[PDB]
């Protein structure tokens, strides 16, 4: 392992800190946070299975079909990098990728702090996920139609902001650097994820930070996962827009991310 994922541990901290990241980037959305915590916390980054900066040959598209794929690969580089404790900061699918993960290894998991992070996309009845099947079938074949005219328009809507913003770039940049065979298969099991029925059984005190303008997910998911996480929990509204604030707008999220951490 370590190098397919790109496992990076730097800092002279006295805890451990994973970050994770989400669909589309690679642990390079962290960019503007790293030089905050190195003095704080002892920083382990590392990439999904299938981001660009991974070799996807092989890619098994049965092993990531569901997060407990990716769940594996964070479970299996702690226990390569031999971390028994430490606190998890997942962005987007990373958050629930360390709930899961969670699950099968709580001891090791002291805090877990999620950004952007969401259970499921889809509305369902009493739930409001933020998208309809439509809304996801438009997606998928647009994403198929021309991945390249895709990425020019999705980037701008994840990260909000101008089309040429530096996050945007950035973040489209990585997007569109992803095979696209399993890009759209990633998407497929992201955006159509349910992982509403594994909220209970986490035990991990879970810190839960959410952008107040998010399109991928509304503000009403932040209040659910504080109702609906077995363990402790609270719940932090950011005062920016965007699914990747920590990019977009480090000078916000920064403060609020190691409030968290350190408290």
């Amino acid at each position: 392992l370590l190098d397919a994922h790109n496992v990076r541990v730097v800092g002279m901290g006295s805890e451990l800190v994973v970050l994770g990241h989400g669909f589309g980037t690679d642990q390079s959305v962290w960019k503007h946070v790293i030089p905050h915590l190195v003095d704080d916390y002892r920083v382990i980054l590392f990439d999904n299975m299938g981001a660009g900066t991974t070799d996807p040959e092989f890619f098994s598209f049965s092993r990531y079909s569901t997060l407990h794929g990716y769940a594996d690969d964070l479970l299996s580089i702690l226990e390569e990098l031999e971390v028994e404790s430490c606190i998890y900061v997942g962005h987007s699918v990373a958050g629930m990728v360390g709930c899961l993960a969670s699950l099968e290894r709580p001891e090791i998991f002291t805090k877990i702090i999620t950004l952007s992070a969401s259970p499921r996309y889809l509305n369902d009845r009493d739930y409001f996920g933020g998208f309809e099947q439509d809304d996801l079938n438009q997606l998928f074949e647009a994403m198929q139609s021309n991945f390249k005219a895709w990425v020019s328009g999705f980037a701008p809507l994840a990260v909000g902001a101008d089309i040429d913003s530096m996050a945007v770039q950035e973040f489209g940049r990585t997007l569109f650097n992803i095979r696209p065979d399993i890009a759209f298969s990633v998407a497929k099991t992201i955006f159509q994820s349910d992982l509403r029925i594994m909220l209970p059984k986490v035990t991990v005190p879970c810190h839960i930070l959410q952008s107040s303008k998010d399109l991928a997910v509304p503000l009403v998911v932040a209040d659910y996962l504080h109702h609906a996480l077995g363990g402790p929990t609270i719940v932090e509204v950011l005062p920016t827009e965007g699914h990747l604030p920590q990019l977009s707008s480090p000078d916000i999220i920064i403060p609020v991310l190691k409030r968290h951490l350190a408290g």
